[PDB]
Order: structure tokens, then C-alpha cells, then sequence
């Protein structure tokens, strides 16, 4: 579909067509805060007269579920700061640039990093440039380092004698991680091994023989990747104590609620790609609980057992 289609014939290069020289590029760090990388360019690309610069945002991501936040001024938004903005790939963040000789091309982020989230919306709106801001999740586990860009480029705006300037965003992802501490439905070719590859517990469709089981610690991240057939689940919304008496008029008890500062990504599983859901239990977090939930399956139900600091 048109919302990550390649264009693989586009190229472009750091500087595009500023020409300034790598040598002479602003370069800094991104602004992070927690889990959370932003580079902003509200306030860097504006006209001045020894413009156009090239501004450099550097994301270094080595530790999991990183969320990565690039913010870019919309065209018109302001008098004349911004007439000529224009950002790159306009599929961001479904597509990226990754380097190849000296240009930059178009890649399938998805394709790049297996388990990464990329919400359809961003604070209700659209995730994509057009908005301002695009979003996406770094998984729980990266096995080969990963640099890709993107470019939000004011330098064709021309304001008297001032121009704008060049925004690069380059993210660095080191590897981190061996597997995912869960499960994951399989159903029985370089998508196929990764999806093999990467959960500690692998169900297979026919002549499984073991519950899929979750077993969590403090600080511990979890996952399950959902079977493609999945009609809904009740992980990790309705989790259910099965150490104690089962009533299923008692009120829903999320994990959220279930351990304080726990923490579900993609809990409505409307991410792109991947039918995926993470978990991470706070350090914080020391009492053992033993829960399960359900998965139901499209025309049958799949148990799914979840075990928090056992003894
Ligand atoms: C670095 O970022 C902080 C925090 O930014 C906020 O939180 C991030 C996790 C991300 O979601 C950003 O979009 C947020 O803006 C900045 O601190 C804040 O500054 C803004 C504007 O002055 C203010 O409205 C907030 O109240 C401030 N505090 C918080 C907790 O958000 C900080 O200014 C940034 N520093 C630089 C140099 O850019
Ligand atoms: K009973």
C-alpha cells in the first residue's frame, strides 16, 4: 500500500543540494529524556544570512524500547520562516534513508529492525511529517547495528538576503538484546526466520505440547507475537490469578494495574507489521504474582500463562 511504498529510484545525500561540506555540519546530540529521543528542529532551521547550515541531530540508540521523536516545522506554519521546507522520505517513518556509496536511498524501515513499532497515530494525528512530528518504538531486541536518516531541509527557503538550513536526523542502533523473554505463534523467508528467531518459547500451530510461558523478573521485558489469525485477546487487558478461585463476573484487572509502573507497548496492537505486544515489569516491582490470559483464534482459544518474580 501507498503508506511505506519504496521509491527506489530517489537518491539524495547528506548535504543535497546546500553545498556544505560534511566537514562544516552543526552536529549534536539528541534531547533524551527516559526512554524518550527527540530531535526537535522548531528552532534550527529558521533563515538566517550566513545560511544555509547543516544541523546534525544524532540519535544513539543501545538499550531497548526507545522512543524515537522527530519534530519538523510544517510549511506555512509561520510567515515566510518555512515556505520552502520540504521533508524526506515523505513516508517517514514507514521508509528511511540508509547510506549507499555516498548517496542516501530509500529502505522499508520494518525490513531494518524486526519488532519495531510504528503507531498509525502520533497524539491522535497522522504519523507523518505532514503532521510535524513522526514517532516509532525501538523492540526489545536489536542483533545487527542499524544507521539510517532523515532529512527535514529548510535551505530552499530565501528571506531577503537569509536562508534557511538542512536538518539531518541520523539514528545509530547498536545491537542489545539476545531474545524476548515469551512467546511467539508461529504458523508452520527472511521474515519467517526472525520470527523464529527471537522469542525464548516458539508455539507452533500443530503438536505443541506447551502452554506458551511468560517468566518475568524486575526490570524484566516480555513479549508475545500474536497469531496471524488472532480474532482478540485478553493479554494483557484482563489478566486472571490462577492461584485463586476463577469468577468471570469480577471486574477486568489489567497488568497495569495488576503492578504499578508496568509498562505494555502497542496495547491496542494497531501497529504496522507486526503482531506484536511488549511488556516490562518495573525494577520497582517485587511481589510474585502468577496470571494468565486468553487468545482467540478467527473461525478455538490459546491459554497464556505469565509468571512475575517466582520463587
Ligand atoms: C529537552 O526536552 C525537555 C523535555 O521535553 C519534553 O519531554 C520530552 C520527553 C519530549 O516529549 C518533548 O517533546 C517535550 O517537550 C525540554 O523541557 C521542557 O521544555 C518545554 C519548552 O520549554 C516545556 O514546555 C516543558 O515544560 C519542559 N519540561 C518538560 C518536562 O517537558 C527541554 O527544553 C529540551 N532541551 C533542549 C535543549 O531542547
Ligand atoms: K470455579
Amino acid at each position: 500500500d501507498e503508506l511505506d511504498k519504496i521509491d527506489l529510484s530517489y537518491e539524495t545525500t547528506e548535504s543535497g543540494d546546500t553545498a556544505v561540506s560534511e566537514d562544516s555540519y552543526d552536529k549534536y546530540a539528541s534531547n533524551n529524556t527516559n526512554k524518550e529521543y527527540v530531535c526537535d528542529f522548531t528552532d534550527q532551521l529558521k533563515p538566517t544570512e550566513s545560511g544555509p547550515k547543516v544541523k546534525k541531530c544524532e540519535v544513539k540508540v543501545n538499550e531497548p524500547l526507545i522512543k524515537v521523536k522527530i519534530i519538523c516545522p510544517l510549511k506555512g506554519s509561520v510567515e515566510k520562516l518555512y515556505d520552502n521546507i520540504e521533508y524526506v522520505p515523505k513516508k517517514s517513518p514507514y521508509v528511511v534513508l540508509t547510506k549507499e556509496e555516498t548517496k542516501l536511498k530509500e529502505k522499508l524501515l520494518s525490513k531494518l529492525i524486526y519488532g519495531l513499532l510504528i503507531s498509525p497515530t502520533v497524539n491522535e494525528k497522522e504519523n507523518n511529517f505532514k503532521e510535524g512530528v513522526i514517532e516509532f518504538t525501538l523492540p526489545p531486541v536489536v542483533h545487527k547495528a542499524t544507521v539510517f536518516y532523515f532529512i527535514c531541509d529548510n535551505s530552499k527557503t530565501e528571506d531577503d538576503n537569509k536562508k534557511g538550513n538542512r536538518g539531518i536526523v541520523e539514528v545509530y542502533v547498536e545491537p542489545y538484546g539476545n531474545k524476548i523473554n515469551g512467546c511467539a505463534f508461529l504458523d508452520e523467508h527472511n521474515e519467517k526466520i526472525k520470527m523464529k528467531t527471537f522469542f525464548t518459547q516458539n508455539i507452533y500451530k500443530k503438536n505443541n505440547i506447551y502452554p506458551c510461558y511468560m517468566k518475568l523478573y524486575s526490570g524484566d521485558i516480555g513479549g508475545i507475537l500474536f497469531p496471524k489469525n488472532i480474532k482478540s485477546t485478553t493479554c494483557f487487558e484482563e489478566m486472571i490469578p490462577y492461584n485463586k478461585e476463577i469468577k468471570w463476573n469480577k471486574e477486568n484487572k489489567s497488568l497495569g494495574n495488576l503492578v504499578n509502573n508496568s509498562v505494555v507497548y502497542n496495547k491496542e496492537m494497531n501497529a504496522k507489521y507486526f503482531n506484536v505486544q511488549y511488556v516490562h515489569i518495573p525494577t520497582s516491582y517485587k511481589d510474585t504474582l502468577n496470571l494468565f490470559c486468553s487468545i482467540i483464534l478467527k473461525e478455538t482459544s490459546y491459554l497464556v500463562y505469565v509468571s512475575i518474580n517466582e520463587e
